[PDB]
C-alpha cells in the first residue's frame, strides 16, 4: 500500500520528537539540527536549521552568554522538546546546544519569534540524549501562563534544576521568557537534585518520559535510579497548575503486573479518553482522562532493557484518589514523607487539622510528599517476542483503540475490553520494512483518519482503518477492528461513514 512518507535528508540528522497541529494538520518534526514543518500528506515545506554550531559541553555559563576558554567543536543540536503552544499560536523547541537553548518559533514559517535572555538560568540542560526531557505548557485563563519542565541534569545539580516551572509570557518580545515563576532566596518554582544524593548514588539522575495537563494538575512520569544490583523506579509526579512555591509536590511509584510477572520500567505513555468498556471498568465518566503506558519486566538495567513489555491503563481518578489518601493519612501523623532522593533523610509526617479537599494544593508542611506503595495499573496486553516502545490511543465509537510500536518497527492495534479479558490485539502492521525502532512520539491527523508514526530515519502516515483487506462478511465482522462495518449497497468491508 502507498503510505505517505518523509525520509531524513541526512544519515546523521535523525528524528527526535513529533507533534501535529490539531486544527491545521501541520506536521512539525523535531530532528537533529532541523525542525521541519510538513503538510498533512508529509510533503516537505519549511526546513529549519538549528545546527550544527560552535559549542563545547564544558562551557558554562554557555557560549551565548559569555566567551569560554575551551576547545570548541562543531556540535549537533538534538531536539529535546517540541510543544505547540496553542493559546499564543507559536511553536516551542529546545535543544542540546549551549547548555539547553529554548527558542519560541513561529507556526507559519518557523521564524524565531523570541530569543530567551542571556541570563544563564534560561538554559535548561547540557544533556544531549533524547527521551530525558518533557514539558507541559499550562495557560489556564487569566494569567500569562507557564511552562512546566522536567529534564535530566547529568550530575550538574547546581546548573540545572530537575523540574521547574518557567514563565512563558504573552508578549512575545518580553524578557520574562523562561524565568522561574518564582525566585526568592529559598522558595522558588524549582526542585534541585541535592548534592547529598548525587554522592550517595553513582550516576544518579531523573529521566522524564511524559507529562500532561489534567484538571487542576500537572503530571510528570519519571524513571530514576533508587536510593539504597541496579534498582530503578518509575514514578508519577503531581503538581497543582497554580502552585509556585512547589508545595503541592507528591510522588508515587507506578507500574502494572499480569500473570505473576511484574512490569516497572516506563518506556512510554500517552493520555487519552477512556473506552466505553474501560469507562465501566474504572467507574469514571467518558469525559475523564486515562493514561496509557508501556513497561518493561522488573526494575533492572533501564539502559539495556529486556523484551517482556506490557501496555496498561491508569485512570487519573485512581491516581488522584490514591494520592488523596496518601496525603490524608500523612496529615494524621501516619507514616513518613518517604522521598529520600530529595529529602536526604527521614521526615515524620506532621499531624495537622487540615482537610484534604478534592483539590488541595499543599502547605509548607508534609512536602514534598512521596510514598512506597505503587499505583497499580490495569494491564491490557503483554508480549516477550517483541519489545514495546511507543503508545497512542483514541476512542472510535465507544471502543478505545490503542496503537503500540515495537523495537522491530511494528504497530499493533489493540482494542481494550477490560476485565477479565484486558485487550485483544486484533491486527499487526509492519511500518519500517527493515525493522527500525518506533519512537515514543505518535499523533493523529486532525480528524483521526491517520496516525503519524516515526523511526530514527523515517516518518510515515499510517491510516487507522484498512478494512478493505477483509473481503467477505465472514472475515469483516470477525477481526474486531472497531471501525469496520460490513457494507450493504457496496458489497465490501470498510468504515461506517463511507457506506
Ligand atoms: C462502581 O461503583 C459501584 C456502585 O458503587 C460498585 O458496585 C458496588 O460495590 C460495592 C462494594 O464492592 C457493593 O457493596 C457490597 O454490598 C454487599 C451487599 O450487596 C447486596 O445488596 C445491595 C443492596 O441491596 C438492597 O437494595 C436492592 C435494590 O437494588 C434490593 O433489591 C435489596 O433487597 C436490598 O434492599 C444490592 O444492590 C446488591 O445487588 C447488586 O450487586 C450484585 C453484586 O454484588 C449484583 O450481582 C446484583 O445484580 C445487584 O446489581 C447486593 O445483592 C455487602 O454485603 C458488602 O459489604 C461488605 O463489604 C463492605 C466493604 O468492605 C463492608 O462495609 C461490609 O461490612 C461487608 O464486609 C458490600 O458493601 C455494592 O453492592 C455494589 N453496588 C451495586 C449497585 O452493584 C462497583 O464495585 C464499582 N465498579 C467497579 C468496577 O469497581
Ligand atoms: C553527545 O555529546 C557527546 C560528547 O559528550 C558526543 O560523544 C562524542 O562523540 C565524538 C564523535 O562524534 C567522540 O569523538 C567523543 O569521544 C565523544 N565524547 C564523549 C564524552 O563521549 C555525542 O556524539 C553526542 N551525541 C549526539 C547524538 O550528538
Ligand atoms: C501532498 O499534497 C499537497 C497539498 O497539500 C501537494 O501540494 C503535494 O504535492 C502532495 N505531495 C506528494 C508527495 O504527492
Amino acid at each position: 500500500p502507498q503510505y505517505s512518507t518523509f525520509h531524513s535528508e541526512n544519515r546523521d540528522w535523525t528524528f527526535n520528537h513529533l507533534t501535529v497541529h490539531r486544527r491545521t494538520g501541520a506536521v512539525y518534526v523535531g530532528a537533529i539540527n532541523r525542525v521541519y514543518k510538513l503538510t498533512g500528506n508529509l510533503t516537505i515545506q519549511v526546513a529549519h536549521k538549528t545546527g550544527p554550531e560552535e559549542d563545547n559541553k564544558a562551557c558554562y555559563p554557555p557560549l551565548i552568554v559569555q566567551p569560554c576558554s575551551e576547545v570548541l567543536t562543531l556540535t549537533n543540536n538534538v531536539n529535546k522538546l517540541l510543544i505547540i503552544d496553542y493559546s499564543e499560536n507559536r511553536l516551542l523547541a529546545c535543544g542540546s546546544l549551549y547548555q539547553g537553548v529554548c527558542k519560541l518559533l513561529r507556526l507559519d514559517d518557523l521564524f524565531i519569534l523570541v530569543e530567551p535572555s542571556h541570563k544563564k538560568e534560561h538554559y535548561l540542560s547540557s544533556v544531549n540524549k533524547t527521551g530525558t526531557m518533557y514539558g507541559v505548557i499550562v495557560r489556564s485563563e487569566g494569567e500569562d501562563g507557564k511552562l512546566f519542565i522536567g529534564t535530566a541534569v547529568d550530575g550538574k545539580q547546581d546548573y540545572f534544576p530537575t523540574l521547574s516551572s518557567r514563565k512563558l509570557p504573552r508578549d512575545p518580545e518580553s524578557s520574562a521568557m523562561l524565568d522561574y515563576e518564582l525566585h526568592s532566596d529559598f522558595v522558588s518554582s524549582l526542585i534541585k537534585i541535592p548534592s547529598d544524593t548525587l554522592a550517595l548514588v553513582s550516576h544518579f539522575d531523573i529521566f522524564y518520559i511524559y507529562g500532561f495537563a489534567s484538571g487542576g494538575f500537572v503530571y510528570f512520569l519519571t524513571v530514576q535510579p533508587e536510593t539504597p544490583d541496579l534498582f530503578y523506579t518509575s514514578r508519577i509526579v503531581r503538581l497543582c497548575k497554580d502552585d509556585p512555591k512547589f508545595h503541592s509536590y507528591v510522588s508515587l511509584p507506578f507500574g502494572c503486573t499480569r500473570a505473576g510477572v511484574e512490569y516497572r520500567l516506563l518506556q512510554a505513555a500517552y493520555l487519552a479518553k477512556p473506552g466505553e468498556a474501560l469507562a465501566q471498568a474504572f467507574n469514571i465518566s467518558s469525559d475523564e482522562d486515562v493514561l496509557f503506558a508501556i513497561f518493561s519486566k522488573g526494575q533492572k538495567q533501564y539502559h539495556h532493557p529486556p523484551d517482556d513489555s506490557a501496555l496498561c491503563a491508569f485512570p487519573i481518578r485512581a491516581i488522584n484518589l490514591q494520592i488523596k489518601e496518601r496525603l490524608q493519612s500523612c496529615y494524621h501523623g501516619e507514616g513518613n514523607l518517604e522521598l529520600n532522593w530529595l529529602l536526604g533523610k527521614d521526615v515524620q509526617c506532621t499531624k495537622a487539622p487540615v482537610p484534604i479537599d478534592d483539590n488541595f494544593c499543599g502547605l509548607d508542611i508534609n512536602q514534598p510528599l512521596g510514598g512506597s506503595t505503587p499505583v497499580e495499573g490495569l494491564t491490557l496486553y503483554t508480549t516477550s517476542r517483541d519489545r514495546l516502545t511507543s503508545v497512542a490511543s483514541y476512542v472510535y465509537n465507544g471502543y478505545s483503540v490503542v496503537f503500540v510500536g515495537t523495537k522491530s518497527g511494528k504497530l499493533k492495534k489493540i482494542r481494550a475490553d477490560g476485565p477479565p479479558h484486558g485487550g485483544v490485539q486484533y491486527e499487526m502492521v509492519s511500518v519500517f520494512k527493515d525493522g527500525s525502532p518506533i519512537l515514543r512520539d505518535m499523533a493523529f491527523s486532525i480528524n483521526q483518519l491517520y496516525l503519524y508514526v516515526m523511526s530514527e530515519r523515517q516518518v510515515t502516515r499510517v491510516p487507522v482503518e484498512s478494512c478493505e483487506q477483509y473481503t467477505t462478511c465472514g472475515e469483516c465482522l470477525s477481526s474486531g477492528d472497531p471501525h469496520c462495518g460490513w457494507c450493504a449497497l457496496h458489497n465490501m468491508c470498510s468504515r461506517r461513514d463511507k457506506c
